[PDB]
């Protein structure tokens, strides 16, 4: 038998021609990422989509194997394929997690999941802010941006 | 005696300023805000997007201290206090750069931009494969998102 | 975390008694010593010349290791040669081309990351200090660098 | 009336065409960069002939007459050293002439006298550093490394 994850993908409910608006209110996140739809009970659906469409996470084969690994769970994540607004969109599909966000910047919350990401052979590091790179004469310079982490090591 | 701090305290920086006088010195504009050229070398980030409008939910100017870690600059950038048509706003003063866009899709310029952050105790990171943490019922779980670095180092 | 350069110093391989002759074919450096390379990632700087600044390995790995921010870069090591205890510098081979300073764009570059590092750098263009009498001069040499900026 | 050194410069015991058989007996040094010679009883001239006798950037002190602007300004002494034309078999080369300073090296490594050298220069518009070790710069798929060389100077803080 399929996962569940692919039993979702495989519903009429997912491979119908869907309109922007008309999973407006199954909304719970967005940004310049794109939107993330809670599009069944057991699963969200990542739209690349900017309020749309280098970005974060750019390839949801990608990200979906991170997240595979990360969580030790061959069934946690798929690439897919949507119809949205007429169009074919790659999406990225992933069970949804009812709870609340870990503090990581506690020291002990950050050794917990520092250690168990290790065990699944996954580096963690935390993210202090986004800059970009400009480059005069030959020096590098670091500005308020958004397109590398700089994290204090 | 800082030239950073010297431009905060003088005249130009700290009278009233009203948006309207300034809109020539706009150099750059998006969600996060508007920064402004408002001294040939100094920049000035204002929390009014694209739209006027505009602190929670890490781009508190308090990035000051990551800058000024990256570029290994204790001058570089200040959180600072400007009052805009009358009410006083939080911005984030930099020195201004004219340089261009230093590309690290390029091998070679990641590790050389890579080499130097960290001698200046500054991890870097692509903003790909990016993560959330999430608990549910005492368990961690990993989701895309943009909290941490998911790395196979 | 046993450092990749210790494991080599501390191996037969290199406290081998070691003939000249065994190890020619490993040369890839001579001057007024001569550097070898006995493993694919490090090489040797022995003071064999061409038979025998501040250059005493002791205080070059010291500063080759801040230079390049790595306290595993390079060590001062003995190596028998011939029957003689030798004091060697062992660094990490580094397959490479010449970065031209010359270039000020280059050179400005190497002087931020070296900056970084705690490193002051500068081009060899240096004087020596000399007291007569009491009373100092400067001639041309090489123990400091004469800067105007 | 000209300074000392300029009289040297023009004297027929400079001007002659040099053979560097016929000075060897006045050698004081000589090196990768060059050779010193005490040719006059005041006076020493640098020799862009190395010590094997086979003589731009690859060399310390490569232009001679900004080290000679730099040995008159360290010295407050604007008759120092000049840079020169002389002809050593029958060819013209650009050498370096300073002032005889019979002394002793000065030990640098003691911090008072560390500090006295800096002091002195510094009221002269001078700026000092010691010099650690020399190495050279390879590049490596876009990162620097420092290896024992002599190409540049490398130096603690
Ligand atoms: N699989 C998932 N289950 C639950 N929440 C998720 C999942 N993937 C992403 N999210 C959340 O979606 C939100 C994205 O909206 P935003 O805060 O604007 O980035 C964040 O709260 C993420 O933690
Ligand atoms: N300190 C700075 N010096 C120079 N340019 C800057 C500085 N901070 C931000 N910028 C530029 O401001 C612009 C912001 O516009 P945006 O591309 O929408 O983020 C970009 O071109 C940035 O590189
Ligand atoms: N750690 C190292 N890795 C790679 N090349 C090196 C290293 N140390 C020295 N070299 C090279 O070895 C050679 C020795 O210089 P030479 O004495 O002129 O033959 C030069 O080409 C140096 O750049
Ligand atoms: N103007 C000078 N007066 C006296 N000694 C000098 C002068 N210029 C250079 N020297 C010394 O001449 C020596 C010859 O160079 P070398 O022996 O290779 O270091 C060096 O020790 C210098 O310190
Ligand atoms: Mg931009
Ligand atoms: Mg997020
Ligand atoms: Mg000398
Ligand atoms: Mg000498
Ligand atoms: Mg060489």
């Amino acid at each position: 038998q399929p996962a569940a994850i692919e039993a979702f993908i495989n519903s009429p409910e997912f491979q119908k021609n869907i309109r922007m608006r008309d999973i407006e209110k199954n909304k719970i996140g967005s940004g310049s990422y794109g939107t993330v739809y809670r599009l069944h009970d057991d699963f969200v659906v990542k739209i690349p989509v900017n309020e749309g469409i280098e970005h974060r996470n750019s390839h949801p084969d990608r990200v979906s194997k991170y997240l595979n690994m990360a969580n030790d769970d061959k069934n946690f994540s798929r690439s897919a394929i949507m119809n949205i607004n007429g169009k074919d969109v790659t999406v990225l599909v992933s069970k949804y997690i009812q709870g609340q966000e870990f503090d990581v910047e506690d020291e002990d919350n950050y050794r917990m999941a520092e250690a168990l990401l290790k065990s699944r052979g996954v580096y963690m590091h935390d993210i202090n802010i986004l800059g970009n790179i400009l480059v005069k004469e030959g020096v590098l310079f670091f500005v308020d941006g958004d397109q590398i982490v700089l994290s204090q090591e």
